[PDB]
C-alpha cells in the first residue's frame, strides 16, 4: 500500500535473491567463493562498484582472494543497513570499505568503541 511497505517488501526480495542467486546481474568471484548481487545495490554503497559498472558491457569480477573472509559482512550491510563489526575484524572491514569506497562503512568503522 504505502511506498514504506512496498520499499520493505522489495528489500526483502533483493535479499532473497541474493542469497538464491536469482535474478543477479553482479557475479563477484572472491578467490574461488562466489557471491551473487544486484549491481544496483552495489552502486549505491560502493564508489569502487560504481565505477566498475561502466558501460554495463561487463562480465564477472574477480576480487583479490583476502576479502574471502569479510566480503560477506560488507555485503550484508549493502543489503540491510546494518554493518557487523567487532573488535577481531574491524581492521578487516575497514580496508575492504577503504577498498571498495564505502565512505558509510569507514564511518562506521572510525566510530566503533
Amino acid at each position: 500500500m504505502s511506498f514504506v511497505q512496498h520499499s520493505v517488501r522489495v528489500l526483502q526480495e533483493l535479499n532473497k535473491q541474493r542469497e538464491k542467486g536469482q535474478y543477479c546481474d553482479a557475479t563477484l568471484d572472491v578467490g574461488g567463493l562466489v557471491f551473487k548481487a544486484h549491481w544496483s545495490v552495489l552502486a549505491c554503497c560502493s564508489h569502487f562498484f560504481q565505477s566498475l559498472y561502466g558501460d554495463g558491457s561487463g562480465g564477472s569480477v574477480v576480487l583479490p582472494a583476502g576479502f574471502a573472509e569479510i566480503f560477506g559482512l560488507l555485503l550484508d550491510f549493502f543489503y540491510t543497513g546494518h554493518l557487523a563489526l567487532t573488535s577481531g575484524n574491524r581492521d578487516q572491514v575497514l580496508l575492504a570499505a577503504r577498498e571498495l569506497r564505502v565512505p558509510e562503512a569507514v564511518e562506521l568503522c572510525q566510530s566503533f568503541k
